[PDB]
């Protein structure tokens, strides 16, 4: 019994033409709200993160996160942040930021979990010219148990990112030459383990 859904609240790019793919875009660094639920009809963790949505090599996703945050203002700056909103902290505990790009959290399914996350990174803040690397929010979820150590459920959700207030521009400017929510995708691949980032300073000389 654990039919999960999860939300995301911000603006999404209208489709043109069948095939084409949906975006949701955010604006660096700000909050979002974002909720997950259990609609089946007792406890369980979750753990949102950003991650590289091309399905590269381990190697190559690593080799990009060092090349983001060697480029932060700060070393403490991370990738994916959490408010502490007194709303939020009613329905979820264990806050824990495992790595700079994934943050885990315990909540009860007979509640709906609310937090709000930021993302901090630019598609186009892997390489300094081209077009960007597309990034997903992902959010696994896992049984407190544990038992087969993988994730019960998986969903995600394709975003681009924007400076400054870049999301309401690039939706109004599409709009000139011519869905409050976006719901993430589910998918059953339970093995894949995604790339956590933590990065490391030991022999820096």
């Amino acid at each position: 019994g654990n039919n999960f859904e999860y939300t995301l609240e911000a603006s999404k790019s209208l489709r043109q033409k069948p095939g084409d793919s949906t975006m949701t875009y955010l604006n660096k660094g700000q909050f979002y709200p974002i909720t997950l639920k259990e609609v089946s009809s007792s406890k369980v963790r979750s753990v949102i993160m950003v991650v590289f949505a091309e399905d590269k090599s381990r190697e190559d996703q690593l080799r990009h996160w060092k090349y983001w945050h060697s480029r932060q203002h700060t070393a403490k700056q991370r990738c994916i942040d959490i408010a502490d909103y007194k709303e939020s902290f009613n329905t979820i505990s264990n806050v824990e930021e495992i790595a700079y790009n994934a943050i885990s959290f315990t909540w009860d399914i007979n509640d709906e979990a609310k937090v709000f996350i930021s993302v901090n990174c630019l598609s186009t803040d892997f390489s300094s010219q081209v077009k960007g690397l597309p990034l997903n929010i992902q959010i696994d979820t896992y049984s407190y148990n544990n038992r087969s150590n993988k994730p019960v459920h998986r969903a995600y959700c394709q975003i681009k990112v924007f400076c400054d207030k870049g999301a309401e521009r690039k939706i109004r400017d599409e709009e000139r030459k011519q869905m409050d929510i976006t719901v993430f995708k589910p998918f059953i691949d339970l093995d894949t383990q995604p790339v956590l980032f933590i990065p490391d300073v030991h022999f820096a000389n």
